[PDB]
């Protein structure tokens, strides 16, 4: 019922539309916990919340918590995004990375290692690709 | 006596001269386990280390497991740096992150919003103090 989406925001901005066609996607196999990750309208930089990254950082856990599998758009190096992933392993949820090599980038080998293409998968795509890739993953989830 | 320190590769190497000093100050206060991650001969996006990522991951989190302290430089945003904090958070692992506002950046909730100002540190920090703030967290943590 439950997915945990994680994507890049103060590491930066630049995937905002793929994580909003990816959260589309998820909200068919289950609530998507995490669904502002995705939001246009989030810009930062600017430093607010008014609760604080503290507020932040215990309402995500809970959400992590509650989470019965994890999703994460890797391509932007991301603190808080590396973060849950390290924090979700150890709660031993199921993962779902995905990666798309034609941003130039090379993945990095903490998540590209820590995939053992069971309970942790990693998977390579073409920006064309994701829905399919999330719904492989999905239906194989059944 | 052991230290893991944490600073970006794959996320990339801006701050490598810092990661040095930072090992460097680090040694008088024991083994750094990491301490390969400061080497400015190491430049990535060849793809190497001919073991894999899944080797140097695992390799990492048998560190990260020995470790008695964290230190971590989250000022450039990296999947792997969260990563290791995040295990280790789950480790129970006294932690230390330095960061950089004269960079321009906003710092990761995920990670500022972490701190609780004793088990898990969060410390802004000007380039030219960095030795000074290692010198304080190090005699307080005996
Ligand atoms: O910011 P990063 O790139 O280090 O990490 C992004 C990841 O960490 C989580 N995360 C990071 N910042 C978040 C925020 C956040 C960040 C900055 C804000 C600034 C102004 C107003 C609201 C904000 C909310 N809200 C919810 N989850 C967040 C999130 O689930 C995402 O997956
Ligand atoms: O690469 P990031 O920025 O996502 O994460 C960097 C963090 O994750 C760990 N880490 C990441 N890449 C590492 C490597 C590594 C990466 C790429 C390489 C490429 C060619 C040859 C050797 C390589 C070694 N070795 C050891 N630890 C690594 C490391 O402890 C560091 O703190």
């Amino acid at each position: 019922r439950s997915v945990y989406f994680c994507g890049s925001i103060r590491g930066g901005r630049e995937d905002q539309a793929l994580y909003a066609r990816i959260v589309s996607r998820l909200r068919r196999y289950g609530k998507v916990l995490t669904e502002h990750v995705a939001d246009a309208e989030l810009e930062p930089l600017g430093e607010e919340a008014a609760g604080g990254d503290q507020f932040i950082h215990e309402q995500n856990l809970n959400w992590l918590q509650q989470a019965d599998v994890v999703v994460a758009e890797v391509t932007q190096p991301s603190l808080g995004v590396g973060y849950e992933l390290g924090r979700a392993v150890a709660l031993g949820k199921p993962i779902l990375c995905l990666f798309r090599p034609q941003s130039g980038r090379v993945l990095s080998a903490m998540i590209r290692g820590a995939a053992d293409g069971s309970r942790f998968q990693v998977w390579d795509y073409a920006e064309g690709e994701v829905e399919t890739m999330l719904d492989r993953y999905f239906e194989a989830y059944l």
